[PDB]
C-alpha cells in the first residue's frame, strides 16, 4: 500500500537539483556579473552567495513545510520545521521526500537570485538580507503552496509545469517594484558563461519538474531544446531586421526568453507549440526590453514579459488538436485560458504587494540606498 | 512484446544528452574564444549560438527523420517530420524515443561547432549559416545515418561507439576544406576552462552512447579517463622532449587528442588498449599540428588526425585476444581493419564534397570572406 | 544468488564520478587560479592538468588494486594491476565494479589536485611529479584502504562518509609539510567560479558515497545543501564581527568550510546536526585562516581545521538522540568519539611522514625550489 520509491527517479530527482542550484552558484552570478558595472560585481557576487545560503536555510527551517505542507489556499503548516516528523524512507510521488525537498528549495534559490543579482548595485546588503527573508516568506512561499502545493491556483486547475508564474513573473514583478523605489556591458564573454550555465541546468529545472524520468521528462527536455533554439532565432532575426546586425547580447537574451517561455509550458504541449512560443516568446523579449525601457537589468523585459507570453501560450498548446498531453476533462481551452489569465494576475499582485512591504521595511529599519 | 522503457536509462540518457549540450554550450565556444585574436571573440560566439539554435530546429523539422528514419543505406526518409508519428511513450532500445532524439540531436550540435567555432574568424555570418545548412543535411545526416542509422557502413560491421567518424573526422574535413578556401591565444585560463567542459561533458558522449547505464556504459566511462590521460602524458612528454618544456595548451590539447581517439574505441576495448590508443594518439595529435602545419584553429590537427587513428585502432583493440569485447562472429582483424580504413575514406570524400558544396554555394549567394 | 547491478545505481554513480571529476577539472584549477600570482596561473594549471592524468593512470594501473583489494589492515594487492581479473560485469554492493574504479579514483584525484594547485607556484615541476607518485601510492591508497578498503579505521567503526580524513585532511597536511619545507588575489570571480564548480561537483562526491540512489544518498544530499548555507553565514557574520563587513572571499571559504565538515558526517547525521555543524566549520575555518596564519594558499586552514572539526562531530551527531542514523550497536558516543580522535591522529601522522619522504625524495634527485 504505502508509496515505494523508483531509484531511477531518485537519482534523476538528485542530479537535476544540482542542475537547477547550478543555475544560481555561478549561473545567475556570472549572467549578472558580466552586465553589471566591473566595481560592482564583487559586491553582487557577495550578495548572490549570501543570499543563497540564507535561502536554503530558510527553506529547511520553515521554508518547505509553509509551502507543500497541509493548511489552507494559501499557505501550508509548521508540522515540518528543520523537516521534523519527515522520515528519512518518506516517499513523495515516486522519490524520497528529501529529494523533494532540495529540489523545490533549488527554485526558491534561482528565484531570489534573479532578484538579487539585478539589484544588488543599487540596494545596501542590510537592506537585502531583510527584503529576501519578507519576500521569500510571504511572496515565494504562498505562490508556491497555491500553485504547485495544491492550493488555490492548484485547485482551479492552473498550469504551470515549472514555475512561469512561481519562479519568473514573481522575481520580474519584485525587481521592477525594486527598480522603481530604487532609482554597457564589460564581460560579454561572462554574460555568455552564465547564459550557457542557465541553459544546461534548466534541463534540470524543466525535465526534473516531471518528478520522475518518464515520457513527460523527455517531452519536457525536447521542449527546452526547441523553444529556446527558436526564440534565439526570433530575437535575432529581430534584432537584425530593427539594428541591422545580430549581437551576442541578443543571442543569450533570446535563449533566455526562449527558456522562460517554455518554462509553464514545457510538460503539456507539443514540439510544434514548443516551437511557436519560442519564436513568439523570443520576439515578445526583444519588444519587451525594447519598448517597455524601471527595469534593472531587464528583469521583467524578459522574465517578466516572456513569462506572461508563456503561462498563456500554455493555456493554448496544451490542447490535443495542437499537439498537446490535453487539457483536462470537462476544460475548454477558453476556460483554461481565463485561469492562466486569473493565476497571472493573482501573482503579479501578490508579488507586487509583499515586494513593496518587504523594500519598505528594509528602508524604514537601515534604509535601502546602499551608502556612502 | 512492446519494448518498455527503464526509467533508468531514461534518466541515464537525458542527462547524458545535457552533458553534451554542455559540451557547445559553452565548452567549445570558450575553447576556441581563448584562442582567436580577442577582436573576434564576440562575433565567434554569436555565430556558435546561432547555429547551434539552427541545427537544433532543423534536427526536429527534418533532420532526425533524415538520419534515423529507415531508407536506404544513405538516408532515411521524411516520415518523422516535426517528429510526427514518434508517439510520446514510443521506445527506441531502452529509453523514450524522444530522448534519442535529444541525444543524437545533440552530437549534430556539437559537431557543427567544431567547424563554426574555427572559422568564425574568417567567414561572413550569413554565408555560415547557409554551409551549416548545406553541410548538416548533405553530410552530418547521411553520414550519421550510414553509421549508426543501419546504413551502409553499419551493413558492413564498421565500429564506432561515439563518433570518429560521425563526428570528428566529418568536421575536421570541413574545417579543412573552409581553412583552404579562406586563407598566440590570448586568454589561455579561458582555453583550459572549455577544455575542461568538454572532458566532463565528453563523458556523457562516450558512455551515453550505450543507450543504458549498464556495464558498456561503465567500460566507455572508464576508458575515457584511461584514454585522455594518457594522450595528456603522451603529448606532454613529446613536447617535453621536442620544445624542452610542456605547456598549457599541450596539455589541453593532448587531452582533446585522447578524448578523439578514444570516442570510436571506448565501448569495445579494454582498459589496457584505452591507454595505448591514448599515448598514440596524444603522440599522433602533437605531430599533426607539428609537421600538418590549411588548419583554422588546429580543426585536422587533432580532431582529423586523432579521429583515423582512433578508427584503425579499434579495428585492433576491439580483439577478446587485447582485452577488447570481440568482433562480431566471422570477423577477422583484418577485416574488420579493412572495414574501418573503408568507413575513414568515404566519411573524409563525403564531407569534403559535401563541404565544397556548401562553401561555393554560400560563395554564390552572399560571398564568403567576412566584408568589409 | 550473485549479485545483480542496479542500473539506477550504476547511472547514479557514473554521473556523480563525472561531478567528482569536475571538481578538478576545472574546479580546484580556477579556484587557485584566481588567488596566486598572475604570473603562476599558467603554470600552475599546467601542473593540475599533468598531474591529474598520472593519477588517473596509477590508479587503473595499480592504485585501486591496492586501495580496494584485500591484503592486510594497511594496503590491498596486486591482483587487480591494470584491472586484471576484474570480469566487466562483476558486481560491487549494486554497481558494476568498473564503476567503483571510476568513482573511488575521481577522489585520488580531487586530493591531489588540492595539494598541486597550492603548492605549483613554489615547487619544480618534476619534483611535484615525483612527490605525487610518493605520496599517492604510500599515503592516499594506505589511507584510502584503512578507511573504506576494510582496512585498520574500518575495522574500528571509523565513521567517515565521504572522507573527511581520506582527502581533506590527508591533504592538508601534505600542504603544510610543503610549505614548511619550500618557504592578494586577482580574479575573485574566478575564484568565486571555482568554489562554484566544487560546490556542484560536491553533491556527486557526497550523495555519491552512498553507493546508490537511495534514502542516504538524499540525507547526504540535504545536509550539503545546509551545512554550506550554515558555514557561509558563519563565516560571513564572524568577519562582519571582526572586520566589519563580509566579503566575497570570506563567503567561498565559508562555503569551502562547511563542505569540508560535512564531507565525513553528511550520511550520517540529521539536518539538524548539518545546520550545527556547519556554523563550527564555518566559524572555526574564519579562526584557522586568523590565528594559524606555514598554509599555502590557507590549505590546512580551511580543509585540515574544518576536516578535523566534521570528523569529531560526525562522533556526536551521528547519534539517534541528536537526528543521526545512529552508531553501531554496542558503541557509545564516548567510545566513538575516541575512534574518531584515533582516525584523526593516525591520518595526520601518516600523512605527514610520507610527504616528507616524498618531498625529500624529490629534493635530493631534482631539487625541490623551482629553478631560476
Ligand atoms: C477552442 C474552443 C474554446 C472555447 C471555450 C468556450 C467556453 C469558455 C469561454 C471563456 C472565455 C474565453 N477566454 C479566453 C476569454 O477566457
Ligand atoms: C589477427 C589476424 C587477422 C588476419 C585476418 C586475415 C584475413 C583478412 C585480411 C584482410 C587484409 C588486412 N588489412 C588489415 C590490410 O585489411
Ligand atoms: C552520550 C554518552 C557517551 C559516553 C560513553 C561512555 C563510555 C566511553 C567513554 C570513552 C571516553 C570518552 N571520549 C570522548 C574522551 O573518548
Ligand atoms: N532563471
Ligand atoms: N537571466
Ligand atoms: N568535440
Ligand atoms: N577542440
Ligand atoms: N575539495
Ligand atoms: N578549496
Ligand atoms: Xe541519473
Ligand atoms: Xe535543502
Ligand atoms: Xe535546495
Ligand atoms: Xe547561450
Ligand atoms: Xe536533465
Ligand atoms: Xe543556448
Ligand atoms: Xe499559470
Ligand atoms: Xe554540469
Ligand atoms: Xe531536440
Ligand atoms: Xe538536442
Ligand atoms: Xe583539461
Ligand atoms: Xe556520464
Ligand atoms: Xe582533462
Ligand atoms: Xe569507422
Ligand atoms: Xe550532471
Ligand atoms: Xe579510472
Ligand atoms: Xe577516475
Ligand atoms: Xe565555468
Ligand atoms: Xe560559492
Ligand atoms: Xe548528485
Ligand atoms: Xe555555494
Ligand atoms: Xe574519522
Amino acid at each position: 500500500a504505502p508509496a515505494v520509491a523508483d531509484k531511477a527517479d531518485n537519482a534523476f530527482m538528485m542530479i537535476c537539483t544540482a542542475l537547477v542550484l547550478f543555475m544560481t552558484i555561478p549561473g545567475i552570478a556570472l549572467f549578472y556579473g558580466g552586465l553589471i558595472r566591473g566595481k560592482n560585481v564583487l559586491s553582487m557576487l557577495t550578495q548572490v552567495t549570501v543570499t543563497f545560503a540564507l535561502v536554503c536555510i530558510l527553506w529547511v527551517v520553515y521554508g518547505y513545510s509553509l509551502a507543500f505542507g497541509e493548511g489552507n489556499n494559501f499557505f501550508g503548516n509548521i508540522n515540518w520545521l528543520m523537516l521534523k516528523n519527515i522520515e528519512l524512507t518518506a516517499v513523495m510521488g515516486s522519490i524520497y521526500q528529501y529529494i523533494h525537498v532540495a529540489f523545490q528549495g533549488s527554485f526558491a534559490c534561482i528565484t531570489v537570485g534573479l532578484i538579487v543579482g539585478a539589484l544588488a548595485e543599487r540596494i545596501r546588503f542590510s537592506a537585502v538580507l531583510i527584503f529576501v527573508v519578507v519576500w521569500l516568506t510571504l511572496s515565494y512561499i504562498p505562490i508556491a503552496h497555491m500553485v504547485w502545493g495544491g492550493g488555490l491556483l492548484a485547485s482551479h486547475g492552473a498550469l504551470d509545469f515549472a514555475g512561469g508564474t512561481v519562479v519568473h513573473i514573481n522575481a520580474a514583478i519584485a525587481g521592477l517594484v525594486g527598480a522603481y523605489l530604487i532609482g554597457k556591458p564589460h564581460n560579454l564573454p561572462m554574460v555568455f558563461t552564465g547564459t550557457a550555465i542557465l541553459y544546461i541546468g534548466w534541463f534540470g529545472f524543466n525535465a526534473g519538474s516531471a518528478g520522475t524520468a518518464n515520457e513527460i521528462a523527455a517531452l519536457a527536455f525536447v521542449n527546452t531544446v526547441v523553444a529556446t533554439a527558436a526564440a534565439i532565432l526570433g530575437w535575432i532575426f529581430g534584432e537584425w531586421a530593427l539594428r541591422g546586425k545580430p549581437s551576442l547580447l541578443g543571442a543569450c537574451s533570446g535563449a533566455i526568453a526562449g527558456l522562460v517561455g517554455v518554462t509553464p509550458a514545457c510538460g503539456y504541449i507539443g514540439v510544434g507549440g514548443a516551437l511557436i512560443i519560442g519564436v513568439v516568446a523570443g520576439l515578445a523579449g526583444l519588444w519587451g526590453v525594447t519598448m517597455l525601457k524601471d527595469d534593472p537589468c531587464d528583469v521583467f523585459g524578459v522574465h517578466g514579459v516572456c513569462g506572461i507570453v508563456g503561462c498563456i501560450m500554455t493555456g493554448i498548446f496544451a490542447a490535443s488538436s495542437l499537439g498537446g498531453v490535453g487539457f483536462a476533462e470537462g476544460v475548454t481551452m477558453g476556460h483554461q485560458l481565463l485561469v492562466q489569465l486569473e493565476s497571472i494576475a493573482i501573482t503579479i499582485v501578490w508579488s507586487g504587494v509583499v515586494a513593496f512591504i518587504g523594500y519598505k521595511l528594509a528602508d524604514l529599519t537601515v534604509g535601502l540606498r546602499v551608502p556612502e
